[PDB]
DNA sequence: GGTAGACCTGGACGC
DNA sequence: GCGTCCAGGTCTACC
């Protein structure tokens, strides 16, 4: 009963809610769809992660968001506590406003949105967001998942235990920086990126300020943060782009990878025009993200994230 | 200045 | 059941 993952039904004096429509939010079409891999449906319907270094439980009806942290005698969310989950949604930006206006200069645009509602971006943290992402480099979901995790098992600061799942914080940059790191890295899979992890949190901390640093580029423009981003090893156009979508405050980065170009084909019939290759290559790429910028806006990244969302449900 | 592979790992085809 | 193919790409020789 007190014991394990909550349940709205089972501690309903646990839960507090925050007024949100499942329109403006739908937790199953945003947690495991690669933004961030740090959640699970433990119980259906109930979606449990590390969110500002605590662990909770979030959960959804129809016009409300409930939630529940786990941290000493335990209690609802205090209204702080609460802000923490409103900021990790960016629940200020209306979804509404945005799919309207997506909406009305993009027919197929329309046409998803219908059947995707719910489709927003969290903000992450900058750390989290730049080693997932690292890790994600020619990936699929799954094991990312399964690699952020063993990461944070070796090297994260151990948060509390529900049931038989012990959550971790995310590592800091001292930990990932350590001696000895890639080999640990290495014999829990992350592969060949086992290096960029290790090279990458070193380079941040005894090359470029450190935490500071990469904190200052959420201040800094797009074309600032995705130039000083691709500095690290591991770290492309793509992934640089990622972070700076989600994590850097920049709306308008447009990831662009496999996914996207066969969103562009296949529903724009798009070709690069004032490029050479006729596929994927650094200068084509680049042009398709400034065709979705164009065609979207200013959060052309919010879209994107909408339609390649709705790419992986295919 | 732009290309063509090589690449950890492991679930998904397809022979 | 064994070799390709592919997944939230980046990095590096090479013409
Ligand atoms: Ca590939």
């Amino acid at each position: 009963g007190s014991e394990g993952h909550r349940t709205l039904a089972s501690t309903p004096a646990l839960w507090a809610s925050i007024p949100c429509p499942r329109s403006e939010l739908r937790l199953d079409l945003v947690l495991p769809s690669g933004q961030s891999f740090r959640w699970r449906e433990q119980s259906p319907a109930h979606w449990s992660g590390v969110l500002a270094d605590q662990v909770w439980t979030l959960t959804q009806t129809e016009e409300q968001l409930h939630c529940t942290v786990y941290r000493s005698q335990a209690s609802r969310p205090t209204p702080d506590e609460l802000e923490a989950v409103r900021k990790y949604f960016q629940l200020d930006v209306t979804l509404a406003q945005l799919y309207h206006h997506w909406g009305s200069v993009d027919s197929h645009f329309q046409e998803v949105a219908q059947k995707f509602q719910g489709v927003r971006l969290l903000r992450q943290d900058p750390i989290e967001c730049l080693f997932s992402f690292i890790c994600s480099s020619n990936n699929n979901i799954a094991r990312i998942t399964g690699m952020v995790e063993r990461l944070c098992q070796a090297f994260g600061p151990r948060l509390i235990q529900l049931d038989d799942v012990t959550y971790h914080g995310f590592p800091s940059l001292q930990a990932l920086a350590g001696p000895e790191v890639e080999a640990h890295l290495r014999k829990l899979g992350l592969g060949y990126r086992a290096r960029y992890v290790s090279a990458s949190a070193r380079a941040i901390l005894e090359e470029q300020g450190g935490l500071a640093w990469l904190q200052q580029l959420r201040e800094s423009s797009y074309e600032e943060a995705h130039k000083a981003l691709c500095i690290l090893p591991g770290v492309g156009t793509k992934v640089a782009d990622c972070i700076c979508l989600m994590a850097l405050d920049k709306p308008q980065a447009v990831p662009v990878n496999v996914h996207m170009w066969h969103i562009a084909q296949r529903d724009y019939s798009w070709h690069p025009t004032t490029s050479q290759a006729k596929g994927p290559s650094p200068q084509t790429n680049k042009e398709l993200g400034n065709f979705f910028r164009s065609l979207w806006g200013p959060y052309a990244g919010w879209a994107q994230a909408v339609l390649f969302s709705a790419d992986l449900r295919q």
